[PDB]
């Protein structure tokens, strides 16, 4: 029996699936909801045009007027090394079957996954992509506020977590050229807040109106659902247009550097992250009082 | 993990990520019922 | 006097990784042999 090591139990091997299953592997929801603009430069210039280009609405006889030139603005994105060093054992990537090499490489893609969820959405920008979050909001609307600032809503926390109106304000904060490819940008836990808030009388708001088809939405807009974002913390917009994610060229350049140390391979696998909010007025933020 | 290296900056050591084995044993769900070859040969709906 | 092998540029992108350092190297010497056939002059640099 295969109880007992001796009666024919060394023979029964155990048969290890040799594909590795990456537990946090995801398909990145930053890349998809934004744009990727591949690019051969430290700084992405993207031009965005401010606006204020205006027409006098002429009669028949009368002279035409000087109409006010619209702006541009600049979003300067700088990519920068966002990277992995991780020394395994040559040891291991000779003694294996499931193969170490491509294993430790998908492992550090999806934590450059996790760290661009991460850097896109909170990243200060001390050397690396600057999250929108961390860009610097304004309460105000889209013609007052200053480019490059995100409106931000705050009310109070009475009708935050009681009532749907922070939310309706976030949808229609953004105007209809971004509502129209708009989507939800939700923390796990903020989401799961969301879902429980109940009026005075005890109803829930989101009634979970859903089919089993449908994808998670929330006020007739997709909700793609990032952890890395600060509880309490909601944004929503078409970031398509809201925020660039500048990709270099090169991408993933995954040399193992196998010479440095002997006995030890160093795979590096560096990529160049860059990340900013392009169209300010295409991203919305909405800050909720902590419970 | 990773760094946030900057441009001129020594790139230091990231944590190499776990492994964990779940180890799924097999083992013989059966079912062993005794039906008479009477059946099995007086039959017309198939009883094997 | 050089070496036979001469320059040589070894791309080392590996040990600082992120960085290459372009390791060059030329063996170089130099000796006066018969020092009767060279002479120097100081200026008096006024």
């Amino acid at each position: 029996s295969t109880g007992v090591p001796a009666d024919g139990g060394y023979t029964v091997i155990p048969e290890l699936n040799t594909e590795i299953m990456r537990m946090l592997t995801d398909e990145s929801t930053m890349r998809r909801i934004c744009t990727v603009k591949k690019i051969s430069s430290n700084e992405f210039k993207q031009l965005v045009s401010a606006g204020g280009a205006t027409v006098n609405h002429g009669e028949e006889g009368k002279t035409r007027e000087q109409t006010s030139t619209p702006q541009i603005n600049e979003v300067s994105i700088k990519l920068y090394p966002v990277y992995a060093y991780p020394r395994t054992t040559q040891e291991i990537v000779d003694f294996s079957d499931v193969d170490i090499l491509s294993w430790l490489t998908g492992e550090i893609g999806d934590t450059f996954t996790e760290t661009e969820e991460s850097d896109l959405v909170v990243g200060d920008g001390d050397k690396k992509a600057k999250g929108f979050l961390s860009v610097p909001r304004a309460e105000k609307n889209d013609k007052e506020r200053d480019f490059g600032t995100l409106q931000v809503i705050k009310p109070s926390e009475s009708l935050a977590w009681t009532s749907a109106d922070p939310l309706i304000d976030l949808k229609f904060a953004l105007r209809k050229k971004y509502r129209k490819n708009a989507v939800w940008v939700v923390n796990s836990t903020t989401a799961a807040k969301l879902q429980k808030v109940k009026n005075a009388n005890g109803d829930y708001i989101w009634r979970d109106r859903l089919q089993a088809g449908d994808p998670d939405t929330l006020l007739g807009l997709p909700v793609e659902y990032l952890e890395f974002m600060p509880d309490n913390v909601i944004a929503l917009g078409d970031f398509k247009r809201g925020y660039y994610i500048v990709d270099h060229e090169t991408g993933v350049r995954t040399r193992p550097d196998n010479l440095t140390e002997p006995g030890f391979i160093k795979i590096f696998t560096q990529k160049y992250l860059g990340g900013g909010v392009v169209d300010s007025n295409a991203i919305k933020i909405l800050e909720l009082p902590q419970d």
